[PDB]
């Protein structure tokens, strides 16, 4: 009677595509204006490897600055999509901070976690090399996936593959 509930948290610096990825996954729409300061949760039934489950997505927005609240939000998460934009090197640099924030709270270096390089449809504006992102993912023992919220490339993959990590590790 009770479905598995996979609790996913989007993290990453501003403008990288957290909301656009979420809204593409949820509603099959590329949304380009979503309030940068708006954090919201989303829930959908999805059939994961043939099992009906519920995904809950917390689309964070960095507005909450009070560390105890931010940590409470992370503590509740079971898996993390750590998003940067391949067109903004500083957003890639910033991923280290989210990683540490998550590790401090979850206290488990194997927490379900994907490094997501979004905006793969903007190859001509790339600032982060595939090599260096892959190297960082290797250092963290996480998978690296490049996505485009615009074209839908690997959007279902990152949510499904994270749910597979949650299923396996919890
Ligand atoms: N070209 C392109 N633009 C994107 C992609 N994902 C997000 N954007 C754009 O980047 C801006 C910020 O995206 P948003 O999801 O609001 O970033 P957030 O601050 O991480 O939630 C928006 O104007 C989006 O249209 C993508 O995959 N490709
Ligand atoms: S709450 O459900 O009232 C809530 C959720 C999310 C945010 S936020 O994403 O704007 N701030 C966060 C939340 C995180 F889990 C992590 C952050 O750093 C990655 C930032 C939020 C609230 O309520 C208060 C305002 O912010
Ligand atoms: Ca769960
Ligand atoms: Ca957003
Ligand atoms: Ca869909």
């Amino acid at each position: 009677n009770s479905l598995a509930l996979h609790k996913v948290i989007m993290v990453g610096s501003g403008g990288v595509g957290k909301s656009a990825l979420t809204l593409q996954f949820m509603y099959d729409e590329f949304v380009e204006d979503y309030e940068p300061t708006k954090a919201d949760s989303y829930r959908k039934k999805v059939v994961l490897d043939g099992e009906e489950v519920q995904i809950d997505i917390l689309d964070t927005a960095g507005q909450e600055d009070y560390a105890a609240i931010r940590d409470n939000y992370f503590r509740s998460g079971e898996g993390f999509l750590c998003v940067f934009s391949i067109t903004e090197m500083e957003s890639f640099a910033a991923t280290a901070d989210f990683r540490e924030q998550i590790l401090r709270v979850k206290e488990d270096e194997n927490v379900p976690f994907l490094l997501v390089g979004n905006k793969s449809d903007l190859e001509d504006k790339r600032q982060v090399s595939v090599e260096e992102a892959k190297n960082r993912a290797e250092q963290w023992n996480v998978n690296y996936v490049e996505t485009s919220a615009k074209t839908r490339a690997n959007v279902d993959k990152v949510f499904f593959d994270l749910m597979r990590e949650i299923r396996a590790r919890l």
